[PDB]
């Protein structure tokens, strides 16, 4: 059986960034895919002003034996103090791709 | 206090900014990530439609998701805009924390 | 009105991408679909990292329909095993998950 998988979101400053992340969480085997989504924006408040910055929107493809090793990997290499980190589950997915993402970690 | 990430599309990036800045004030939603160069394709009163549009992803409660969705769908230009609502397993707790003292 | 869920593909190109899109609306076991050009995966193969610039898929369905969804999308792709998951919609706008489960 193919362990429950799940991605993960986060978003970097850059291209470069977000390269170096995937790149590192990649050979740490602690995600097997990522997809990295240039060209994106976020609004959110800081410290009481509006803020709207270019980021790269990252999408991580682990396993849950994977998923608290694999954010505090991110969140220690990430630039920004308090990155986006968060978990969604795949409920379902084609058997034989959940397979490949099994054995890739 | 569980998270949730919210799926919203909007026809342009003007407007996709003006729904962000708009739910980010009133507090229903920490953060909103905006995609621009999207197409989305379904059928519309007997034909298939391809419309230029921008991905939008905000982040925020389940206490609030309601409220968000509200808000975000009246000052939508459409009547019935993609409002979905996906539940977060487990994220970074600083991030969290942040998060949910960005809201109402 | 049958649970909702969003499927995640990615697709080698944009070409491919609207094709695949439109097969799996005309044989309704999607609702909508939206597009996402300019992405790239990354991703280790024969022990060297792979970087390919793809198209992040995201498809609309219910739960209902997922398995045959994930069997046509994975038939008409030209790879023999794309990325192909599913996540839960636990919430949205009556409207629009009305409109969604109609669309099936």
């Amino acid at each position: 059986s193919n362990t429950a998988s799940v991605v993960v979101l986060c978003t970097a400053p850059d291209e470069a960034t977000a390269q170096d992340l995937a790149a590192k969480v990649l050979a740490e085997k602690l995600a097997a895919c990522a997809t990295l989504i240039p060209g994106a924006t976020s609004l959110y408040y800081w410290e009481g002003k509006l803020e709207q910055e270019y980021e790269v929107q990252m999408i991580l493809k682990t396993t849950v034996s994977h998923q608290q090793a694999l954010l505090e990997c991110l969140k220690s290499h990430h630039p920004y103090q308090t990155p986006e980190l968060l978990v969604l589950p795949v409920t379902h997915g084609d058997t034989d791709y959940l397979s490949w993402l099994n054995a890739s970690l």
